[PDB]
């Protein structure tokens, strides 16, 4: 520049697929199995301290993992270099990932020992049947199936409603709900899916604080913000998603409590008996997960990247990868039990100490596909005004120093002082993270140049190159 | 001083085939019916011997 910042863009947003070259080298990786054993409904910890010896796990939260990734220029290579590294410079495109389960099919399990209901009101047996000190009820969910998988290179974006705040222009006190404002914000690890409540904090909601169970009361519950997302056209914050979920109305209960409402006493007419007095008007429809089957897993079948939403496909501005997985589906929650004492012979349920548990897997799979940008002056402009950090990380010009002189403590050692001594030594230092809530994966060298010995290879080679198998492939009918 | 540095590749082991040249001579063999009729809620064993009754 001049011109002028550039031009054009914006409008119109160069891709970044039409100068960055893709090569035929490749490149292959994968993890070792993960596996997490926690407790879903609470972390288990120490009640006589404050740490954890059963975290929190589950299929029902956002598995959200922060993958870093080597970057090529790093290499000492095995000679992928033609080329003066100044008129081009390298990145990685993710082309293949497999994301499997190693968990056996069947659904996890939530719960809560006083969840707020009163009575049944989908068909009576009461209109209340108390309005004074307490009414509520062990009362056991699986919330809503969701499987879903999203890809990005920078962190989601998720909404939820978040506490608007009563006002005092428009008459809400407490005990009456707020007015409701949307409070966007990142879809980071341990995080919890949407209940059919709305998608929305419940830790300030709630004041009763156990209407709901103890997992999602500590959580904010979210609903992927895919509309902002899928209007960034680089898609950098994701460029792959897909749903599947589905619910069904259980049963229409009755909340515990009295209304706070203001009801128009005009629309009835007044009855004599049973039918004079109204029901708490707090109805709401109890959820309940759906059927789980084989047909409906997602995963342990490659998602492509070959092509995504956005012009990213995997291209490294920051060599990190996110993937945010839930799987409700396969998310089994195995049960057993110790005995308390051999002291007791005899069937007791104060002898034999039911405890659950969930495990958790996940494994990933990805073809690694090397790549370039091609640099040329005008191609340097654009990234520049894109993001100058990229530049400077690659390392280019222009850059000052000098720098110098003088120093400072001089001679001699110590030597008492004299001399100087100023001292004074440096560096807190401090601060940002830049974490920032995330279950690291380190990659750097599981990389590999083989991807006939890999599943997703294997298939990866069938589909590219339409070879090699090696020997043969199904059926046939059968 | 990095490693990496390529190499990389892992890695790279033998097909278990690649030379089998299928033979236009077939043969054919069967089993007359295999068959297991037991107690599907418990192993039925007579206690005074070890063998099972079903």
């Amino acid at each position: 520049a001049t011109v002028y910042l550039p031009p054009v863009p914006v409008s119109k947003v160069v891709s970044t697929d039409e100068y960055v070259a893709r090569t035929n080298i490749y490149y292959h990786a994968g993890t070792s199995r993960l596996l997490a054993v926690g407790h879903p409904y609470f972390p288990i910890k120490k009640p006589n301290n404050n740490k954890i010896l059963v975290p929190k796990v589950s299929g029902l939260q956002y598995r959200v993992f922060r993958i870093h990734l080597p970057d090529p220029n790093k290499f000492g290579f095995p000679d992928t270099s033609f080329y003066n590294p100044d008129t081009q410079r390298l990145v990685w495109a993710c082309v293949g990932v497999e994301v499997g389960r190693g968990q056996p099919l069947g659904v996890g399990i939530s719960g809560h020992p006083l969840l707020n209901k009163l009575d049944d009101t989908e068909n009576a047996s009461a209109y209340a049947a108390n309005a004074g000190v307490d009414n509520r009820e062990c009362i056991s969910m699986d919330y809503k199936q969701t499987q879903l998988c999203l890809i990005g290179c920078k962190p989601p974006i998720g909404e939820h409603w978040g506490k608007g705040s009563p006002c005092t222009q428009v008459a809400v006190q407490p005990g009456d709900c707020p007015p409701l404002e949307l409070i966007n914000t990142v879809i980071q690890d341990g995080d919890m899916v949407d209940t059919g409540f709305g998608a929305m904090d419940f830790t300030t909601l709630q004041a009763n604080k156990s209407e709901v169970p103890l997992d999602i009361c500590t959580s904010i519950c979210k609903y992927p913000d895919y509309i902002k997302m899928v209007s960034e056209p680089y898609g950098d914050s994701l460029f792959f998603y897909l749903r599947r979920e589905q619910m069904f109305v259980r049963h229409l209960f009755n909340r515990a409590g009295t209304v706070g409402e203001n009801v128009p006493d005009d629309l009835y007419i007044k009855g004599s008996g049973s039918t004079a007095n109204l029901a708490s008007s707090n109805y709401f429809p109890t959820p309940s997960g759906s059927m789980v089957t084989s047909d409906a897993q997602i995963f342990n079948k490659p998602y492509w990247l070959q092509r995504a939403q956005g012009h990213n496909n995997g291209i490294c501005w920051g060599n990190q990868l996110f993937v945010t997985v839930v799987d409700t589906t396969r998310s089994t929650n195995m049960s057993l039990c110790a005995a308390i004492s051999t002291s007791e012979t005899t069937y007791k349920n104060t002898n034999f100490k039911e405890y659950l548990r969930h495990g958790e897997e996940y494994d990933l799979q990805f073809i690694f596909q090397l790549c370039k940008i091609t640099l040329t002056a005008d191609v340097m402009t654009y990234i520049h005004s894109m993001n100058s950090t990229i530049l400077e990380d690659w390392n280019f010009g222009l850059q000052p120093p000098p720098g110098g002189t003088l120093e400072d403590t001089y001679r001699f050692v110590t030597s008492q002082a004299i001399a100087c001594q100023k001292h004074t030594p440096p560096a807190p230092k401090e601060d940002p993270l830049k974490k920032y809530t995330f279950w690291e994966v380190n990659l750097k060298e599981k990389f590999s140049a083989d991807l006939d010995q890999f599943p997703l290879g294997r298939k990866f080679l069938l589909q590219l190159g339409l070879k090699a198998k090696p020997k043969f492939t199904l059926g046939k009918r059968k």
